[PDB]
């Protein structure tokens, strides 16, 4: 059980202030004591929600009132609430390749779902024009899994693209935003919006804890009109987790623990690239490592991708291939991450993977 | 700012063991800390479902394997699970008057639902069997909001009509099954069922705090192999809190708890109906107070319920109407819930109760 992770769905707990993110909780629980014995607020507590909110327009940029936001156990418990209000006939785009879990939801739920290519700027225009879609799906800060960071022009194509004629929704999956590496960091679309075409959604999964279970989404002045007609829904996000995560904002300890990973993540991902040219006497190919928490790596070699994830498997490495992103020859890729990678792993996990990949 | 709470969807504060609660999360966390950084499994966590399977066995007599549950971010994120799981077609049906926020979930989900009057015994048999509906919504051990507790001989007439043909389940809502006062508790629906119709759902929000959303449900055999084939779900209760409640079970926290707070309901119950019985004269009609943690109270005024309601909210009384919980005279019926009332607040309530009903 000498595993060694290469897993794209982790977060660092090494590094994680667990003390502090405690601390927090008891801090906020015996302020709010009062209010344990009664359910949220169904959008979510309302100073948690202003809380992500002037975070969110700190970072991001992101322009909105906390009651436009809905918290959030999940991604995917928001998406599906997103897609109830929105035209039940609307036809939705994502990018190839993608989120199979989202788009196994949304075909789940009876939608027409369109794949788009991406081009060097990320999900192209030109198709998205050919195609004619509904709602996009865009992964802008680093496209999951290719790790492309959408530029301003594409992001701009795209909102022009939304707001020339009506019914046309922009869904900004902001996944993986917090780390941009020597890059400088690029406004929301959503922030760039001048018509309210877009539905901003972000997670707390990867800058803190994938178990925590909080995510959050930002809806336009109509969508949200959409969402209190409907008046039965209850908040799905815990109500200690929700006052814990507000006190960690708002005592500074969230910035310092984002000031901490940046740091680390970079020189553990340099670390890591030094490592795999170096075993692999630089017969490697290394996309998408700009930002986010994985890039993508393709190997020069007759082994198929799922031979390589087999043999993976019996060195005890978690590792995936680029097919789990198919929504629909010879350079097998696969994804590389490294937000729970031990540093001091890195070297026996990089050996592992060039013994996956060749034999020996 | 001094509300007094009649209110029947909160849990009591005052003695909700905190600190016990914040001790078993940090050994929980300091014992399985490494899991963190991962997301559940997303079914839950085993663990956690194999401690919640051996309580509800020990409690209401469930039989099951922990594959069989699902956690459980909420009653209403589970429901909205089973009704992908079950036939696309199947019509359902609710007891009158029952859950409106339940019965909204399944007409927006363009489901049928039909709605059964209740008799003596609860949810009338005779008018299943007139319907012929598919899938019965049952809360046997405390009607929601009678407060009627289904009997045996009941419960054997549901669990015969859904054996007598194929393709009709029983969802069992057992919500409010911890606490029977002066009648023993009735094991449930699901332990007496010998065909595998029954569909069990539980929750800890009036047993714990209502904040924590950790629920839970368990499919018979043929639905679980339905929920495998998705494959794309992810869990939505926190692993943190599911952590904390395996460790608060099995250290035995938790039946510590449930022990104090049965005994504190019973008495603050029979302190409210004393305090109720002779401030209105005994000019009150109490219904379904042998269960649960709300009673039923007819009034005998001219007065409408809707501005009895109206005035009790000038006086900072948080209370409910029995047309809450209609789905489709000169005797209003209000619910009274007892779980988050403060003791020192029986008197004061009751006086304001009785202003807001007659006007002095
Ligand atoms: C594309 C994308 N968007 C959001 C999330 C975060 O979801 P939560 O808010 O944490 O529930 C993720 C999730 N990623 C883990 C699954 C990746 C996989 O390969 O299945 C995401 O990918
Ligand atoms: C009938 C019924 N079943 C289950 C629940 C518990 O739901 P959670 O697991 O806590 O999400 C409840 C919920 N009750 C509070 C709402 C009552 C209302 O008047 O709206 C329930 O009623």
């Amino acid at each position: 059980s000498d595993w060694i992770s290469f897993s794209h769905m982790s977060s660092d707990t090494d590094h994680f202030p667990i003390k502090s993110w405690f601390r927090c909780e008891q801090k906020a629980a015996s302020r709010s004591y009062a209010t344990l014995g009664d359910m949220s607020h169904p959008q979510g507590i309302y100073e948690v929600r202003a809380a992500i909110t002037r975070l969110i327009s700190l970072t991001r940029g992101v322009k909105c009132r906390p009651e436009q936001m809905i918290i959030g156990a999940g991604t995917q418990v928001l998406m599906q609430l997103l897609t109830e209000l929105l035209p039940k006939e609307a036809v939705y785009a994502m990018e190839e390749p993608g989120y199979r879990r989202m788009y196994q939801l949304l075909k789940n739920a009876g939608k027409q779902v369109k794949t788009i290519m991406l081009d060097e700027k990320g999900m192209s225009i030109a198709e998205i024009t050919r195609q004619q879609p509904d709602v996009l799906v865009t992964t802008p800060s680093h496209q999951f899994p290719s790790g492309t960071i959408m530029p301003v022009s594409r992001r701009i194509q795209l909102l022009n693209w939304a707001a020339e004629e009506p019914a046309r929704y922009i869904i900004e999956d902001d996944y993986d935003s917090e780390f941009t590496y020597d890059v400088e960091s690029i406004p929301a679309l959503q922030s760039l919006d001048r018509f309210q075409n877009v539905i901003y959604m972000g997670t707390f999964s990867k800058s803190l804890l994938p178990g925590l279970r909080i995510s959050y989404m930002v809806l336009p002045p109509e969508l949200l009109r959409a969402y209190k007609q409907r008046g039965y829904d209850l908040q799905t996000c815990s109500s200690l987790t929700q006052l814990t995560l507000q006190e960690f904002i708002e005592s500074g300890e969230y910035q310092k623990h984002i000031k901490k990973m940046k740091q680390h993540y970079k020189e553990k991902r340099e670390r890591l690239i030094t490592a795999l040219e170096a075993e692999f006497s630089g017969e490697v190919t290394v996309k998408g490592a700009n930002a986010g928490l994985h890039f993508v790596t393709e190997f020069d070699t007759r082994r198929t991708e799922q031979d390589i994830l087999s043999h993976a498997a019996g060195l005890q490495l978690e590792i995936f291939g680029m097919s789990r992103f198919n929504l629909k020859t010879g350079r097998p890729t696969l994804i590389i991450g490294f937000a729970r990678l031990k540093e001091e792993d890195i070297q026996e996990g990089v050996q592992r993977l060039f013994k996956a990949v060749y034999g020996h």
